[PDB]
């Protein structure tokens, strides 16, 4: 049930990184960012799919996995900056990018920042231009949808989808994320038993989830205000050709997201996934794998 070997770089920043890095007597280069609640280690499919023909790089974000948390993040642009000065250290000159959930808002991001390093981009129920909102809850723990909230201190208040996570890490209490992912994400298919136990020793490792919440409220690369903040107007600036993977019935990121995404995006193609939810990697991994394989390659 162990965690992946991993390596480690300390940046500029003071930041020290923690990395899996396979497949590395290839030439092509492929980087990896993981979402919310997960590190690298929830990239052990797909990188066993990839690693004979890929030089893959899948890295733990700052407060994730086997990372440090030194200072706090603000935004996904600061988890940006940490994969630019990663990249940086490692003397990386071009490589394909693929990232899931808040981790295709990060790959936006980057690429949206650092167009010279991007050659092919692949977002996997990719978070939203606008974000990803939070609403005041009920007395039935339900979101009350004209009530939005606004700032890290309201987000630290929430007793339904924030106060229970914090418990769990401080207690580390498997069950509540079992419980949370079987109800959203495993609604289908389950890991098997092993792996389902590493993902779930994987989700105590997060030190940062009030902060990465807010930098979800708060992201916004669009033309437009999102409720909450203004857009940066980012998502013209894309032009790497990006394959968005959207599964049919996503519990966490609904389909409208993505085809929302590959309207935005300059230079997008959108592939709707039959049968799939929040989890690709679990619900069908060799279709997933082969949309994948077929972008890299082309």
């Amino acid at each position: 049930i162990k965690p992946a070997t991993m390596e480690f770089v300390s940046l500029s920043n003071g930041e020290t990184i923690a990395y899996q890095e396979v497949g590395r007597r290839n030439t092509d280069i492929l980087v990896l960012i993981h979402g919310n609640m997960t590190s690298s280690q929830h990239w052990d499919l797909v990188i066993e799919k990839l690693q004979d023909q890929y030089h893959i790089y899948a890295l733990d974000l700052r407060g994730f996995g086997q990372s440090t948390y030194n200072q706090s993040i603000d935004s996904l642009q600061d988890f940006a900056e940490d994969v630019k000065l990663f990249i940086d250290e490692l003397k990386l000159e071009k490589f394909s990018l693929m990232g899931w959930s808040m981790g295709g808002g990060v790959a936006m991001q980057f690429t949206a920042n650092h167009p010279t390093f991007v050659e092919k981009l692949i977002l996997v129920e990719s978070v939203g231009m606008k974000g990803y909102p939070i609403f005041k809850k009920d007395t039935n723990g339900q979101p009350i949808v004209s009530s939005l909230v606004k700032t890290k201190e309201e987000i630290a208040q929430d007793p339904v989808q924030i106060a229970p996570v914090l418990d769990a890490i401080k207690n580390m209490n498997k069950l509540y994320y079992r419980t949370v992912w079987n109800l959203l994400i495993y609604t289908h298919n389950q890991p098997e038993p092993d792996r389902y136990e590493k993902y779930l020793d994987d989700m105590l490792t997060q030190r940062n989830f009030v902060d990465v919440n807010y930098a979800l409220i708060t992201f916004n690369i669009s033309d437009e205000h999102n409720g909450v903040v203004g857009g940066s107007k980012q998502i013209h600036r894309i032009k790497a050709p990006t394959l968005v993977i959207q599964g049919d019935r996503d519990y966490v990121v609904p389909q409208v997201v993505g085809e929302e995404l590959a309207k935005h995006l300059p230079n997008a193609e959108l592939k709707v996934l039959e049968d799939c939810g929040h989890s690709p990697f679990i619900d069908c991994l060799d279709v997933f794998i082969k949309h994948v394989e077929d972008w890299l390659e082309q």
